[PDB]
Formats: structure tokens, sequence, C-alpha cells
DNA sequence: TCTTAAAATCGAAGTTAATATAAACTACATAACAGACATAAGAACAAGTTACAGACGTATTACATAA
């Protein structure tokens, strides 16, 4: 899931704006992980709102 | 031909009843819930249509009375 993460945030990498790549990618992937355990954690899904 | 790691097995009942750690905001579409209306289904009353019952009235016969 983090994989994901990396292929979307290298997907809309902006280098003009001077951070470097890794503060970008933990971001997304953080969503990746957060998002895939929320999804597919539980034999009764939960929804995300539920969730949080 | 000789090690060496795996693979498989190891009695019946009986009873037994589980746990417990570890992003937020925003935008949009969809489903659910409630209310009101129209419709279809049933309940109620009343009427009409029809034949049969129940006792009366009639018709018939036989006995009694009158000539």
């Amino acid at each position: 899931e983090g994989n994901i993460g990396l292929m979307k945030a290298v997907d809309k990498f902006e280098y003009r704006r001077g951070y470097k790549f890794s503060t970008y990618a933990t971001w997304w992937i953080r969503q990746a992980i957060t998002r895939s355990i929320a999804d597919q954690a539980r034999t009764i899904r939960i929804p995300v709102h539920m969730i949080e």
C-alpha cells in the first residue's frame, strides 16, 4: 500500500517548490497505509468516518 | 552405500461454553426516512328476485235429516 502511495506521490511531484521528495512522499504513504488499514483490516467493514 | 533434515503419529468416553495494545477537513453523491395522496380491497346496508312453508279456504264425499 505504501508502494502505491509512492507511485501516486511521484505522479504529482513538483521540484520548483524546492522541498525534498521525502517530505511529500511521506504524507501520501501515510494516507495509503491509513486508508488501506481502515478499508481491509476488519471482517465487517466499518466506514472511514466511523473509523475516525 | 552413508548422513541429515523433514514428515507423521501418538486411547476412549466425560466435561467444556470466549475477551481486554496501537489524522483531519472537505466536497460530493447516494440512500434512507417521513409524509401525503391515490387506489384497490373489503365491510356494511339495503334493495330486489325466487321458491317454499304454514295454516287457511275450498271442494268433495258421505252421513244424517227431512219430505
